[PDB]
C-alpha cells in the first residue's frame, strides 16, 4: 500500500489585489508547529468568512477559491483563506488523509481571535469538496464558528474513491497511476467520514449537493442531513443541477443568492 | 490566470528491503546545490553497484517497477542505492522543469564513492520513463557509470505531451482539475543530441503498445548512436509504457541480466 502521500504542490498567480481588494500576507502557526502560508483580507467588517479549498488545490483554485473569495469581499465580510498544510506555500510535507487540517481551521480562528477579535466576532466557514469536510468538522470541534457551508462534502470517502476510478478504466494505466496512490487510500476504509459528526453539530449548516455529482450521490448527503436533524434544527440542504463542486461557476447567480442569505441569516 | 507553479506529487510506500530479506540502511544524500535526498543503501557484499532511476510523478517505491527491479538487482548480487528524486517520495527541493535530477544522480555517484567506494568499483543505472531520460543523459555526463539501461524513454517530448493530452481529455471537466497539476507538471529538448555523445553500453526498451512513445522514436535514437557506439542495444516489446518488467518479467530480468554480467567488467 502507501503509508504517506502528497498530491502534486500549486501554487496560483492571482492575488485579492486583482479583485480590487488589499490584503496582507500572513503566516499562521498551528499547536503542532506547522507554519501556514494565507491571505488576511481587512473589509472593515466584523464578520470573518473562511474559505477551505480541496484536497489537490490551495488557496488560489481558480475554480472556486478565487470566485468565492471575491464574492465574499463584495457582500462585506473580512476573509481569512489560508492553503492547507502540504498545500501550496503553507508548511508541512504529506497530506496523505488530511486528518490534521482540522488544526489549520483552529489556529486560523484563534489567529482571528488573538489579533482581530473585534474583525471576528463572527466567524463562519465556507469548505469545497474535502474542504466540506473540514469545515463540517470545524461546527463541532470549533467553538468559535457560529455557522458554515458545505459544498460537495464527500460523506462515504470509500464509495467516492471507487466512483473516481472508473473514469480511468477506459485510459491507459499509465494515467491512473497517477491517482491510485490516492484512491486506494481512500478505498480502504481507513480515513473518518463525516457522518461521524452528526451528532455532534447543534450549528446552522448548509449543505450544498449536486444531483450530477457522480462522486458524492444526493441520497448519502441526504443521509446526513436527517441524521444531523434529530440534533441540529438548523442544517439546510440544496440539491443542484451541476457536477461536483462546479455550482459556484455553473450556476453562479443562485449561488451567491442562496449563499449569501444563509450567511446573513446566521453571521449575527 | 493559472498555475505560477506546479510541485511533485510525495509518494511513499510501505515496504522496504526488509520485505525481500535484505538489510538496508537509510541514507541521507546532499547534492551540489545543496538538496538533501533521501535513499536506500542496500548493501549486497558486492564490488558493483546499480541503481534504479524513477518515473517523474512516483519514486523509489513505485510497486510496478521499482520494487521488481530492486528485487531483480538483489537476486542477481549487486549492490542497490535507490534514492527518490528532489522532492518526490522523502527527498527535498521548487523542482522546476526537471533539468535538475541529472545533479541527484551525480549525488548519489559522489555519496557511493565518498562512502562505499570499495563497493562501487563499477557503478550501472536502469531509468523507467523520464527516468530513462536521466540514465541516458548522466550515462553521458557521468564519468563513474559504466553502462545503462533505458526502458520506455521519452525521444520527442512535446510528442509524447501531445499524446498524453489526448487521454487526459477524455476524462470530465470537472474530473480533470483535480490531475490538471499532473499534467501541467511535464509542460515545464534534443534527446537525439545524446545519440553524438554517449560510447558507453546502452540498452534501450520500447514496447508496441506505448501510447507516449513510438517504437520508431526510440529506434532513431538506437540507430543514430550505432554510429559511434557499437555496444548499443535495442530492445522492442509487446508491452504498454514500462510494463515490459510486469508483463514478461523472466524475458526482461534475462536481458537486462546478460547485459549487465557483460559489461559490469
Amino acid at each position: 500500500g502507501y503509508k504517506m502521500v502528497n498530491p502534486p504542490r500549486v501554487v496560483g498567480n492571482w492575488t485579492p489585489k486583482d479583485l480590487s481588494f488589499e490584503y496582507k500576507d500572513v503566516e499562521i502557526t498551528t499547536e503542532d508547529n506547522v507554519k501556514l502560508s494565507g491571505w488576511w483580507i481587512d473589509n472593515g467588517s466584523d464578520k470573518t468568512v473562511i474559505p477551505l479549498h480541496g484536497y489537490t488545490s490551495s488557496r488560489w483554485a481558480e475554480h472556486y477559491m478565487r470566485p468565492v473569495i471575491e464574492f465574499l469581499l463584495k457582500e462585506g465580510y473580512n476573509v481569512l483563506a489560508f492553503d492547507f498544510r502540504a498545500h501550496g506555500k503553507s508548511g508541512g510535507k504529506y497530506t496523505t488523509v488530511g486528518d490534521k487540517e482540522i488544526l489549520d481551521l483552529k489556529a486560523g480562528v484563534k489567529w482571528l481571535k488573538d489579533n482581530y477579535p473585534e474583525k471576528s466576532k463572527r466567524i463562519g466557514v465556507i469548505g469545497f469538496s474535502m474542504g466540506a469536510l473540514v469545515a463540517i468538522r470545524g461546527l463541532s470541534e470549533v467553538k468559535e464558528i457560529c455557522c458554515g457551508v458545505a459544498d460537495s462534502p464527500p460523506i462515504y470517502l470509500d464509495k467516492t474513491g471507487a466512483r473516481g476510478m472508473k473514469y480511468f478504466a477506459k485510459l491507459p494505466e499509465w494515467l491512473y497511476s497517477f491517482v491510485k496512490p490516492f484512491s486506494e487510500l481512500f478505498s480502504g476504509g481507513r480515513p473518518i467520514n463525516v457522518l461521524n459528526y452528526t451528532n455532534s453539530i447543534k450549528k446552522p449548516l448548509f449543505l450544498i449537493i449536486g444531483r450530477r455529482d457522480t462522486l458524492v450521490k444526493v441520497e448519502e448527503v441526504q443521509e446526513f442531513y436527517e441524521r444531523n436533524k434529530h440534533v441540529n434544527p438548523n442544517v439546510e440542504l440544496w440539491v443542484t443541477d451541476a457536477p461536483h463542486v462546479r455550482t459556484i461557476q455553473v450556476f453562479p447567480e443562485e449561488w451567491k443568492s442562496r449563499v449569501g442569505e444563509f450567511l446573513k441569516r446566521w453571521m449575527g
